[PDB]
Protein backbone atom coordinates (compact mmCIF):
# COMPACT_ATOMS: atom_id res chain seq x y z
CA UNK A 1 0.00 0.00 0.00
CA UNK A 2 0.67 3.73 -1.02
CA UNK A 3 2.04 6.32 1.76
CA UNK A 4 1.31 9.15 0.15
CA UNK A 5 -0.50 10.21 -3.32
CA UNK A 6 2.50 10.54 -4.76
CA UNK A 7 3.47 6.65 -4.66
CA UNK A 8 -0.04 6.14 -5.16
CA UNK A 9 -0.11 7.93 -8.71
CA UNK A 10 3.46 6.02 -9.97
CA UNK A 11 1.33 2.74 -9.52
CA UNK A 12 -1.11 4.09 -12.65
CA UNK A 13 -0.27 4.06 -16.15
CA UNK A 14 -1.03 7.85 -17.84
CA UNK A 15 -1.06 9.69 -14.71
CA UNK A 16 1.06 12.56 -13.31
CA UNK A 17 1.17 14.75 -10.37
CA UNK A 18 0.44 18.31 -10.00
CA UNK A 19 1.42 20.40 -7.24
CA UNK A 20 -1.16 23.13 -6.59
CA UNK A 21 -0.47 24.50 -2.91
CA UNK A 22 -3.72 26.71 -3.43
CA UNK A 23 -7.32 26.84 -3.11
CA UNK A 24 -9.55 26.42 -5.56
CA UNK A 25 -10.31 29.16 -7.79
CA UNK A 26 -13.91 28.12 -9.34
CA UNK A 27 -16.05 25.00 -9.14
CA UNK A 28 -18.11 23.77 -11.92
CA UNK A 29 -21.23 21.38 -11.50
CA UNK A 30 -23.44 20.03 -14.14
CA UNK A 31 -26.33 17.51 -13.88
CA UNK A 32 -26.95 17.68 -17.89
CA UNK A 33 -27.04 14.13 -19.53
CA UNK A 34 -24.49 11.51 -19.31
CA UNK A 35 -21.39 13.38 -18.61
CA UNK A 36 -23.05 14.87 -15.46
CA UNK A 37 -19.04 17.68 -15.23
CA UNK A 38 -17.23 18.30 -12.46
CA UNK A 39 -14.62 21.21 -13.30
CA UNK A 40 -12.46 22.56 -11.02
CA UNK A 41 -9.93 25.46 -11.71
CA UNK A 42 -7.04 27.13 -10.04
CA UNK A 43 -5.43 30.63 -10.21
CA UNK A 44 -2.52 29.74 -12.12
CA UNK A 45 -4.73 28.53 -15.42
CA UNK A 46 -4.92 24.72 -14.73
CA UNK A 47 -8.13 23.43 -15.03
CA UNK A 48 -9.37 19.66 -14.01
CA UNK A 49 -12.37 17.73 -14.17
CA UNK A 50 -14.44 14.39 -12.30
CA UNK A 51 -15.34 12.21 -14.48
CA UNK A 52 -18.78 9.91 -14.09
CA UNK A 53 -18.90 6.27 -13.11
CA UNK A 54 -18.44 4.75 -16.92
CA UNK A 55 -18.11 1.78 -18.27
CA UNK A 56 -13.86 2.32 -17.50
CA UNK A 57 -14.60 1.93 -13.98
CA UNK A 58 -14.75 -0.65 -11.77
CA UNK A 59 -17.80 -1.24 -8.75
CA UNK A 60 -15.51 0.07 -5.76
CA UNK A 61 -15.33 3.20 -8.04
CA UNK A 62 -18.79 4.56 -7.60
CA UNK A 63 -18.85 5.58 -3.98
CA UNK A 64 -15.26 7.16 -4.36
CA UNK A 65 -16.07 8.91 -7.53
CA UNK A 66 -19.08 10.15 -5.73
CA UNK A 67 -16.92 11.35 -2.55
CA UNK A 68 -14.65 13.14 -4.50
CA UNK A 69 -16.73 15.37 -6.17
CA UNK A 70 -18.34 16.15 -2.38
CA UNK A 71 -14.61 16.80 -1.60
CA UNK A 72 -13.90 19.24 -4.00
CA UNK A 73 -17.21 21.00 -2.93
CA UNK A 74 -16.09 21.60 0.67
CA UNK A 75 -12.52 21.93 -0.32
CA UNK A 76 -13.57 25.11 -2.53
CA UNK A 77 -16.21 26.44 -0.16
CA UNK A 78 -13.95 26.55 2.51
CA UNK A 79 -10.82 27.70 1.23
CA UNK A 80 -9.22 24.79 1.77
CA UNK A 81 -5.44 24.68 0.38
CA UNK A 82 -4.97 21.51 -2.67
CA UNK A 83 -1.71 19.88 -1.99
CA UNK A 84 -1.45 17.55 -5.20
CA UNK A 85 -3.65 16.15 -7.57
CA UNK A 86 -3.06 13.02 -8.97
CA UNK A 87 -4.57 12.85 -12.86
CA UNK A 88 -5.08 11.12 -15.77
CA UNK A 89 -3.14 12.82 -18.58
CA UNK A 90 -4.86 10.77 -21.71
CA UNK A 91 -8.24 12.87 -21.20
CA UNK A 92 -8.83 16.80 -21.51
CA UNK A 93 -9.49 17.97 -18.61
CA UNK A 94 -6.97 15.56 -17.03
CA UNK A 95 -9.81 14.15 -14.77
CA UNK A 96 -8.44 13.50 -11.11
CA UNK A 97 -7.90 10.42 -9.29
CA UNK A 98 -6.25 11.43 -6.28
CA UNK A 99 -6.06 14.57 -4.08
CA UNK A 100 -3.76 15.63 -1.04
CA UNK A 101 -5.03 18.68 1.48
CA UNK A 102 -2.31 20.40 3.17
CA UNK A 103 -1.87 23.89 5.02
CA UNK B 1 -15.27 18.11 -23.89
CA UNK B 2 -16.06 21.83 -22.66
CA UNK B 3 -14.01 23.28 -20.08
CA UNK B 4 -16.15 26.26 -18.70
CA UNK B 5 -19.74 26.39 -17.56
CA UNK B 6 -20.36 28.83 -21.29
CA UNK B 7 -18.42 26.31 -23.61
CA UNK B 8 -21.18 23.45 -21.75
CA UNK B 9 -24.21 25.08 -21.95
CA UNK B 10 -24.10 25.30 -25.25
CA UNK B 11 -24.02 21.69 -26.24
CA UNK B 12 -27.48 21.62 -24.84
CA UNK B 13 -30.33 22.21 -26.22
CA UNK B 14 -32.99 25.72 -25.55
CA UNK B 15 -30.63 26.80 -22.68
CA UNK B 16 -29.07 30.03 -21.83
CA UNK B 17 -26.64 31.97 -19.41
CA UNK B 18 -27.53 33.74 -16.83
CA UNK B 19 -24.66 35.71 -15.26
CA UNK B 20 -25.55 36.43 -11.87
CA UNK B 21 -21.92 37.06 -9.85
CA UNK B 22 -24.52 37.10 -6.35
CA UNK B 23 -25.01 35.07 -3.62
CA UNK B 24 -28.29 33.24 -3.52
CA UNK B 25 -31.04 35.22 -2.19
CA UNK B 26 -33.55 32.61 -1.07
CA UNK B 27 -33.60 29.05 -1.01
CA UNK B 28 -37.24 26.51 -1.28
CA UNK B 29 -37.51 23.19 -1.07
CA UNK B 30 -40.75 21.24 -0.71
CA UNK B 31 -41.01 17.56 -0.14
CA UNK B 32 -44.85 17.39 -0.65
CA UNK B 33 -46.10 14.93 -3.59
CA UNK B 34 -44.70 15.10 -7.15
CA UNK B 35 -43.44 18.67 -6.20
CA UNK B 36 -40.11 17.41 -4.47
CA UNK B 37 -38.17 20.09 -5.54
CA UNK B 38 -36.04 23.24 -5.05
CA UNK B 39 -36.17 26.40 -6.01
CA UNK B 40 -33.46 29.60 -5.63
CA UNK B 41 -33.91 33.48 -6.01
CA UNK B 42 -31.47 36.33 -6.29
CA UNK B 43 -31.92 40.14 -5.39
CA UNK B 44 -32.47 40.85 -8.90
CA UNK B 45 -35.75 38.92 -8.76
CA UNK B 46 -34.66 36.12 -11.13
CA UNK B 47 -36.23 32.72 -10.13
CA UNK B 48 -34.66 29.28 -10.89
CA UNK B 49 -35.47 25.62 -10.19
CA UNK B 50 -34.10 22.22 -9.48
CA UNK B 51 -36.68 19.85 -11.66
CA UNK B 52 -38.24 16.59 -10.09
CA UNK B 53 -37.19 14.17 -11.50
CA UNK B 54 -40.07 12.16 -12.68
CA UNK B 55 -39.42 8.43 -12.97
CA UNK B 56 -38.37 8.36 -16.42
CA UNK B 57 -34.45 9.55 -16.03
CA UNK B 58 -31.68 7.07 -15.00
CA UNK B 59 -30.20 6.37 -11.73
CA UNK B 60 -26.74 8.64 -12.30
CA UNK B 61 -29.37 11.53 -13.40
CA UNK B 62 -31.22 10.85 -10.34
CA UNK B 63 -28.28 11.15 -8.06
CA UNK B 64 -27.17 14.33 -9.93
CA UNK B 65 -29.99 15.95 -9.30
CA UNK B 66 -29.98 15.19 -5.34
CA UNK B 67 -26.32 16.66 -5.60
CA UNK B 68 -27.30 19.69 -7.19
CA UNK B 69 -30.25 21.03 -4.35
CA UNK B 70 -27.38 19.68 -2.12
CA UNK B 71 -24.57 22.35 -3.93
CA UNK B 72 -27.79 24.92 -3.79
CA UNK B 73 -28.30 24.77 0.04
CA UNK B 74 -24.76 24.83 1.07
CA UNK B 75 -24.02 27.61 -1.36
CA UNK B 76 -27.17 29.51 0.13
CA UNK B 77 -26.12 29.04 3.92
CA UNK B 78 -22.55 29.89 3.56
CA UNK B 79 -23.53 33.11 0.99
CA UNK B 80 -21.20 31.67 -1.51
CA UNK B 81 -21.37 34.07 -4.71
CA UNK B 82 -22.54 32.13 -7.98
CA UNK B 83 -20.68 33.39 -10.94
CA UNK B 84 -23.23 31.60 -13.50
CA UNK B 85 -26.08 29.48 -13.73
CA UNK B 86 -26.81 26.97 -17.02
CA UNK B 87 -30.29 26.92 -17.14
CA UNK B 88 -33.38 25.69 -20.17
CA UNK B 89 -35.49 27.95 -21.36
CA UNK B 90 -38.68 25.67 -21.52
CA UNK B 91 -39.75 25.67 -18.24
CA UNK B 92 -40.58 28.30 -15.19
CA UNK B 93 -38.96 28.83 -13.21
CA UNK B 94 -36.31 27.86 -15.37
CA UNK B 95 -34.87 24.91 -14.54
CA UNK B 96 -30.51 24.72 -13.79
CA UNK B 97 -28.48 22.05 -15.73
CA UNK B 98 -25.25 23.51 -14.43
CA UNK B 99 -23.74 25.82 -11.97
CA UNK B 100 -20.46 27.79 -11.69
CA UNK B 101 -19.28 29.14 -8.18
CA UNK B 102 -16.03 31.99 -8.03
CA UNK B 103 -15.63 35.37 -6.77
CA UNK C 1 -45.69 25.59 -11.87
CA UNK C 2 -45.45 27.26 -8.62
CA UNK C 3 -42.71 29.94 -8.13
CA UNK C 4 -42.47 30.66 -4.06
CA UNK C 5 -43.66 28.47 -1.32
CA UNK C 6 -47.05 30.64 -0.74
CA UNK C 7 -48.19 29.25 -4.25
CA UNK C 8 -46.82 26.10 -3.75
CA UNK C 9 -48.69 25.74 -0.31
CA UNK C 10 -51.74 26.57 -2.13
CA UNK C 11 -51.77 23.58 -4.33
CA UNK C 12 -53.26 21.58 -0.99
CA UNK C 13 -55.88 20.95 0.36
CA UNK C 14 -55.02 20.94 4.31
CA UNK C 15 -51.82 23.02 4.28
CA UNK C 16 -51.29 26.52 5.28
CA UNK C 17 -48.33 29.23 5.59
CA UNK C 18 -46.77 30.16 8.87
CA UNK C 19 -43.99 33.13 8.77
CA UNK C 20 -41.86 33.29 11.12
CA UNK C 21 -38.92 34.76 9.85
CA UNK C 22 -36.88 33.72 12.90
CA UNK C 23 -33.98 31.19 13.23
CA UNK C 24 -34.69 28.02 14.60
CA UNK C 25 -35.16 27.93 18.52
CA UNK C 26 -34.62 24.29 19.07
CA UNK C 27 -34.04 20.89 17.15
CA UNK C 28 -34.86 17.92 18.34
CA UNK C 29 -34.38 14.17 16.50
CA UNK C 30 -35.81 10.58 17.21
CA UNK C 31 -34.29 7.06 16.09
CA UNK C 32 -36.94 5.25 18.38
CA UNK C 33 -38.71 2.70 16.54
CA UNK C 34 -41.95 3.97 14.91
CA UNK C 35 -40.89 7.83 15.89
CA UNK C 36 -38.20 7.99 13.38
CA UNK C 37 -38.92 11.72 13.23
CA UNK C 38 -37.47 15.54 13.96
CA UNK C 39 -39.54 18.17 16.11
CA UNK C 40 -38.32 21.88 15.33
CA UNK C 41 -39.69 25.19 17.91
CA UNK C 42 -39.30 28.87 17.43
CA UNK C 43 -39.12 31.18 20.33
CA UNK C 44 -43.02 32.57 19.43
CA UNK C 45 -43.59 28.65 20.90
CA UNK C 46 -44.60 27.43 17.39
CA UNK C 47 -43.93 23.42 17.01
CA UNK C 48 -43.58 21.78 13.80
CA UNK C 49 -42.26 17.92 12.62
CA UNK C 50 -41.27 16.51 10.24
CA UNK C 51 -43.48 13.33 9.79
CA UNK C 52 -42.15 9.57 10.12
CA UNK C 53 -41.70 7.86 6.86
CA UNK C 54 -43.92 5.03 6.65
CA UNK C 55 -45.02 2.18 4.37
CA UNK C 56 -47.70 4.15 2.67
CA UNK C 57 -44.66 6.52 1.19
CA UNK C 58 -42.74 5.64 -2.08
CA UNK C 59 -38.49 6.10 -2.64
CA UNK C 60 -38.54 9.33 -3.79
CA UNK C 61 -41.20 10.99 -0.86
CA UNK C 62 -38.96 9.02 1.76
CA UNK C 63 -35.88 10.45 -0.06
CA UNK C 64 -37.70 14.40 0.05
CA UNK C 65 -38.35 13.39 4.12
CA UNK C 66 -34.27 12.57 4.46
CA UNK C 67 -33.59 16.00 2.77
CA UNK C 68 -35.91 18.10 4.98
CA UNK C 69 -34.82 16.78 8.20
CA UNK C 70 -31.16 17.39 7.12
CA UNK C 71 -32.28 20.92 5.85
CA UNK C 72 -33.61 21.34 9.02
CA UNK C 73 -30.70 20.67 11.38
CA UNK C 74 -27.95 22.36 9.13
CA UNK C 75 -30.45 25.73 9.32
CA UNK C 76 -30.25 25.27 12.86
CA UNK C 77 -26.55 24.85 13.58
CA UNK C 78 -25.69 27.76 11.08
CA UNK C 79 -28.47 30.01 12.94
CA UNK C 80 -30.55 30.68 9.76
CA UNK C 81 -33.36 32.50 9.29
CA UNK C 82 -36.40 30.20 8.15
CA UNK C 83 -39.03 33.21 6.34
CA UNK C 84 -41.86 30.29 6.29
CA UNK C 85 -43.08 27.16 6.76
CA UNK C 86 -45.95 25.32 4.59
CA UNK C 87 -47.47 23.01 7.06
CA UNK C 88 -50.37 20.17 6.97
CA UNK C 89 -52.59 21.91 9.99
CA UNK C 90 -54.71 18.10 10.02
CA UNK C 91 -51.55 16.86 12.62
CA UNK C 92 -50.32 17.75 15.73
CA UNK C 93 -47.69 18.66 15.66
CA UNK C 94 -48.23 20.49 12.24
CA UNK C 95 -46.05 18.64 9.62
CA UNK C 96 -43.48 20.43 7.16
CA UNK C 97 -44.26 20.25 3.32
CA UNK C 98 -42.06 22.87 2.77
CA UNK C 99 -39.60 25.41 4.14
CA UNK C 100 -38.41 28.71 2.61
CA UNK C 101 -34.78 30.56 4.16
CA UNK C 102 -34.27 34.28 3.02
CA UNK C 103 -33.01 36.86 5.65
CA UNK D 1 -47.44 12.08 17.64
CA UNK D 2 -45.40 14.04 21.02
CA UNK D 3 -44.65 17.22 20.61
CA UNK D 4 -40.99 17.26 22.35
CA UNK D 5 -38.11 15.06 23.32
CA UNK D 6 -39.52 14.65 27.11
CA UNK D 7 -43.44 13.24 25.97
CA UNK D 8 -40.96 10.94 23.33
CA UNK D 9 -39.45 9.66 25.87
CA UNK D 10 -41.76 8.56 27.54
CA UNK D 11 -43.38 6.37 25.25
CA UNK D 12 -41.24 3.82 25.99
CA UNK D 13 -39.74 1.22 28.36
CA UNK D 14 -36.48 1.42 29.86
CA UNK D 15 -35.87 5.16 28.89
CA UNK D 16 -34.96 8.00 30.72
CA UNK D 17 -34.48 12.00 30.34
CA UNK D 18 -31.08 13.35 31.05
CA UNK D 19 -30.87 17.13 30.79
CA UNK D 20 -27.30 18.07 30.45
CA UNK D 21 -27.34 21.82 28.80
CA UNK D 22 -23.26 21.62 27.69
CA UNK D 23 -21.76 20.97 24.30
CA UNK D 24 -20.15 17.73 23.72
CA UNK D 25 -16.91 17.06 25.34
CA UNK D 26 -15.70 13.88 23.05
CA UNK D 27 -17.23 12.08 20.42
CA UNK D 28 -15.73 8.50 19.50
CA UNK D 29 -16.66 6.80 16.64
CA UNK D 30 -15.41 2.46 15.35
CA UNK D 31 -15.40 1.20 11.82
CA UNK D 32 -13.88 -2.50 14.01
CA UNK D 33 -15.96 -5.25 13.36
CA UNK D 34 -19.06 -5.73 15.70
CA UNK D 35 -18.37 -2.65 17.21
CA UNK D 36 -19.67 0.09 14.42
CA UNK D 37 -20.51 2.13 17.10
CA UNK D 38 -20.05 6.04 18.07
CA UNK D 39 -19.50 7.30 21.87
CA UNK D 40 -19.95 10.38 22.82
CA UNK D 41 -19.24 12.17 26.39
CA UNK D 42 -19.70 15.38 28.73
CA UNK D 43 -17.55 17.25 30.70
CA UNK D 44 -19.27 16.24 33.84
CA UNK D 45 -17.87 12.75 33.04
CA UNK D 46 -21.22 11.04 31.52
CA UNK D 47 -21.16 8.29 28.98
CA UNK D 48 -23.33 7.77 25.73
CA UNK D 49 -23.32 5.42 22.66
CA UNK D 50 -24.69 5.09 19.58
CA UNK D 51 -25.32 1.38 19.38
CA UNK D 52 -24.34 -0.93 17.05
CA UNK D 53 -27.19 -1.84 14.67
CA UNK D 54 -28.82 -5.55 15.89
CA UNK D 55 -31.93 -7.56 16.15
CA UNK D 56 -33.16 -5.38 18.92
CA UNK D 57 -34.17 -2.57 15.97
CA UNK D 58 -36.58 -2.69 13.47
CA UNK D 59 -36.00 -1.58 9.63
CA UNK D 60 -36.94 1.79 9.94
CA UNK D 61 -34.45 2.69 12.95
CA UNK D 62 -31.44 1.89 10.60
CA UNK D 63 -31.31 5.13 8.35
CA UNK D 64 -32.50 6.96 11.70
CA UNK D 65 -29.49 5.06 13.39
CA UNK D 66 -26.88 6.68 10.68
CA UNK D 67 -28.42 10.16 10.84
CA UNK D 68 -27.82 10.39 14.63
CA UNK D 69 -24.41 9.65 14.37
CA UNK D 70 -23.79 12.47 11.79
CA UNK D 71 -26.13 14.59 14.09
CA UNK D 72 -23.48 13.92 16.97
CA UNK D 73 -20.05 14.24 14.78
CA UNK D 74 -21.90 17.60 13.65
CA UNK D 75 -22.80 19.26 16.86
CA UNK D 76 -19.13 18.01 18.36
CA UNK D 77 -17.75 20.10 15.71
CA UNK D 78 -19.60 23.36 15.90
CA UNK D 79 -19.78 22.82 19.56
CA UNK D 80 -23.21 23.03 19.66
CA UNK D 81 -25.36 23.01 23.23
CA UNK D 82 -27.28 19.36 23.83
CA UNK D 83 -30.27 19.80 25.94
CA UNK D 84 -31.72 17.15 26.41
CA UNK D 85 -30.79 13.35 25.65
CA UNK D 86 -33.18 10.72 25.75
CA UNK D 87 -31.45 7.49 26.80
CA UNK D 88 -32.28 3.36 27.09
CA UNK D 89 -30.97 2.71 30.68
CA UNK D 90 -31.08 -1.22 29.81
CA UNK D 91 -27.58 -0.69 27.82
CA UNK D 92 -23.97 0.33 29.23
CA UNK D 93 -22.89 2.83 28.25
CA UNK D 94 -26.55 4.39 28.21
CA UNK D 95 -28.20 4.09 24.31
CA UNK D 96 -29.51 7.29 23.20
CA UNK D 97 -33.15 7.28 21.47
CA UNK D 98 -33.05 10.79 21.17
CA UNK D 99 -31.59 14.56 21.28
CA UNK D 100 -32.97 17.65 21.77
CA UNK D 101 -30.45 20.84 20.92
CA UNK D 102 -31.04 24.20 22.26
CA UNK D 103 -29.42 27.32 23.83
CA UNK E 1 -19.92 -2.90 24.57
CA UNK E 2 -16.82 -0.74 25.62
CA UNK E 3 -16.97 2.46 27.44
CA UNK E 4 -14.56 4.66 25.71
CA UNK E 5 -11.69 4.23 22.66
CA UNK E 6 -9.09 2.61 24.66
CA UNK E 7 -11.22 -0.33 26.09
CA UNK E 8 -12.50 -0.82 22.27
CA UNK E 9 -8.95 -1.20 21.27
CA UNK E 10 -8.40 -3.82 23.52
CA UNK E 11 -10.85 -6.24 22.51
CA UNK E 12 -8.81 -6.89 19.18
CA UNK E 13 -5.58 -8.53 18.20
CA UNK E 14 -3.38 -6.41 16.49
CA UNK E 15 -4.07 -3.07 17.48
CA UNK E 16 -2.44 -0.10 19.23
CA UNK E 17 -3.74 3.39 20.47
CA UNK E 18 -1.71 6.25 19.64
CA UNK E 19 -2.55 9.57 21.14
CA UNK E 20 -1.91 12.95 19.21
CA UNK E 21 -3.68 15.62 21.08
CA UNK E 22 -3.39 17.41 17.88
CA UNK E 23 -5.05 18.48 14.27
CA UNK E 24 -5.03 16.74 11.08
CA UNK E 25 -1.78 17.60 8.65
CA UNK E 26 -2.89 16.13 5.71
CA UNK E 27 -5.86 14.34 4.21
CA UNK E 28 -5.58 11.77 0.68
CA UNK E 29 -8.02 10.34 -1.22
CA UNK E 30 -8.16 8.16 -3.93
CA UNK E 31 -10.91 7.08 -6.25
CA UNK E 32 -8.21 4.92 -8.18
CA UNK E 33 -9.44 1.72 -8.94
CA UNK E 34 -7.92 -0.61 -5.85
CA UNK E 35 -7.22 2.05 -3.80
CA UNK E 36 -9.96 3.56 -3.44
CA UNK E 37 -8.51 4.85 0.28
CA UNK E 38 -8.07 7.97 2.25
CA UNK E 39 -4.68 8.59 3.82
CA UNK E 40 -4.21 11.05 6.79
CA UNK E 41 -0.73 12.54 8.49
CA UNK E 42 0.14 14.14 11.96
CA UNK E 43 3.42 16.71 12.78
CA UNK E 44 4.83 14.33 14.34
CA UNK E 45 4.92 12.22 10.82
CA UNK E 46 2.86 9.31 11.88
CA UNK E 47 0.89 8.33 9.00
CA UNK E 48 -2.58 6.40 8.59
CA UNK E 49 -5.09 5.20 6.08
CA UNK E 50 -8.51 4.04 5.76
CA UNK E 51 -8.47 0.43 4.03
CA UNK E 52 -10.01 0.32 0.77
CA UNK E 53 -12.71 -2.00 1.92
CA UNK E 54 -11.71 -5.95 0.69
CA UNK E 55 -12.01 -9.33 1.83
CA UNK E 56 -10.96 -8.83 5.57
CA UNK E 57 -14.12 -6.63 6.21
CA UNK E 58 -17.81 -7.86 7.00
CA UNK E 59 -21.28 -6.05 5.70
CA UNK E 60 -21.60 -4.30 9.01
CA UNK E 61 -18.60 -2.49 8.64
CA UNK E 62 -19.11 -1.50 4.68
CA UNK E 63 -20.93 2.08 6.16
CA UNK E 64 -18.70 2.79 9.20
CA UNK E 65 -15.71 2.56 6.29
CA UNK E 66 -17.82 5.13 4.17
CA UNK E 67 -18.98 7.16 7.55
CA UNK E 68 -14.77 7.29 8.75
CA UNK E 69 -13.70 8.98 5.49
CA UNK E 70 -16.19 11.65 6.01
CA UNK E 71 -15.14 11.93 9.57
CA UNK E 72 -11.85 12.49 8.71
CA UNK E 73 -12.24 15.04 5.36
CA UNK E 74 -14.55 17.27 7.96
CA UNK E 75 -11.96 16.60 10.71
CA UNK E 76 -9.29 18.15 8.90
CA UNK E 77 -11.04 20.82 7.47
CA UNK E 78 -12.20 22.20 10.56
CA UNK E 79 -8.78 21.44 12.32
CA UNK E 80 -10.37 19.74 14.43
CA UNK E 81 -8.07 17.99 17.53
CA UNK E 82 -7.94 13.99 17.57
CA UNK E 83 -7.63 12.67 20.63
CA UNK E 84 -6.57 9.21 20.04
CA UNK E 85 -6.76 6.52 17.07
CA UNK E 86 -7.27 2.75 17.44
CA UNK E 87 -5.54 1.57 15.17
CA UNK E 88 -4.61 -2.11 12.82
CA UNK E 89 -0.24 -1.96 13.29
CA UNK E 90 -0.32 -5.20 11.07
CA UNK E 91 -0.47 -3.20 7.82
CA UNK E 92 1.57 -0.05 6.62
CA UNK E 93 0.25 3.03 6.74
CA UNK E 94 -1.42 1.34 10.04
CA UNK E 95 -5.02 1.37 9.36
CA UNK E 96 -7.79 3.24 11.54
CA UNK E 97 -10.27 1.26 13.78
CA UNK E 98 -11.60 4.17 15.74
CA UNK E 99 -11.23 7.69 16.37
CA UNK E 100 -11.70 9.89 19.35
CA UNK E 101 -11.97 13.87 19.22
CA UNK E 102 -11.56 15.72 22.48
CA UNK E 103 -10.67 19.46 23.43
C1 LIG F 1 -37.01 -6.65 23.87
O1 LIG F 1 -36.99 -5.94 25.15
C2 LIG F 1 -38.11 -5.19 25.50
C3 LIG F 1 -39.02 -4.74 24.53
C4 LIG F 1 -40.10 -3.93 24.92
C5 LIG F 1 -41.03 -3.60 23.96
C6 LIG F 1 -40.80 -3.31 22.47
C7 LIG F 1 -39.55 -2.73 21.74
O2 LIG F 1 -39.66 -2.40 20.57
N1 LIG F 1 -38.46 -2.49 22.41
C8 LIG F 1 -37.20 -2.05 21.84
C9 LIG F 1 -36.27 -1.98 23.07
C10 LIG F 1 -34.86 -2.53 22.63
O3 LIG F 1 -34.44 -1.77 21.44
C11 LIG F 1 -34.03 -0.47 21.75
C12 LIG F 1 -33.65 0.11 20.40
O4 LIG F 1 -34.80 0.24 19.53
C13 LIG F 1 -32.86 -0.50 22.68
O5 LIG F 1 -31.70 -1.21 22.12
C14 LIG F 1 -33.29 -1.18 24.04
O6 LIG F 1 -32.10 -1.21 24.89
C15 LIG F 1 -33.80 -2.54 23.71
O7 LIG F 1 -34.37 -3.13 24.91
C16 LIG F 1 -40.34 -3.69 26.28
C17 LIG F 1 -39.45 -4.15 27.29
O8 LIG F 1 -39.59 -3.92 28.65
C18 LIG F 1 -40.88 -3.68 29.26
C19 LIG F 1 -38.34 -4.90 26.89
O9 LIG F 1 -37.50 -5.33 27.90
C20 LIG F 1 -36.10 -4.99 27.86
C1 LIG G 1 -4.20 -10.86 11.54
O1 LIG G 1 -5.13 -11.94 11.59
C2 LIG G 1 -5.76 -12.34 12.76
C3 LIG G 1 -7.13 -12.52 12.80
C4 LIG G 1 -7.79 -12.94 13.97
C5 LIG G 1 -9.19 -13.07 14.06
C6 LIG G 1 -10.18 -11.97 13.54
C7 LIG G 1 -9.70 -10.79 12.68
O2 LIG G 1 -8.52 -10.60 12.55
N1 LIG G 1 -10.57 -9.89 12.24
C8 LIG G 1 -10.25 -8.73 11.39
C9 LIG G 1 -8.72 -8.34 11.33
C10 LIG G 1 -8.45 -7.95 9.88
O3 LIG G 1 -9.43 -6.97 9.41
C11 LIG G 1 -9.29 -5.67 9.95
C12 LIG G 1 -10.42 -4.81 9.44
O4 LIG G 1 -11.68 -5.34 10.05
C13 LIG G 1 -7.99 -5.08 9.48
O5 LIG G 1 -7.83 -5.01 8.11
C14 LIG G 1 -6.83 -6.00 10.03
O6 LIG G 1 -5.60 -5.53 9.55
C15 LIG G 1 -7.05 -7.43 9.54
O7 LIG G 1 -6.04 -8.31 10.21
C16 LIG G 1 -7.03 -13.24 15.12
C17 LIG G 1 -5.63 -13.12 15.09
O8 LIG G 1 -4.81 -13.40 16.18
C18 LIG G 1 -5.13 -14.61 16.91
C19 LIG G 1 -5.02 -12.67 13.91
O9 LIG G 1 -3.67 -12.54 13.87
C20 LIG G 1 -3.04 -13.58 13.12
Amino acid sequence: TPQNITDLCAEYHNTQIYTLNDKIFSYTESLAGKREMAIITFKNGAIFQVEVPGSQHIDSQKKAIERMKDTLRIAYLTEAKVEKLCVWNNKTPHAIAAISMAN
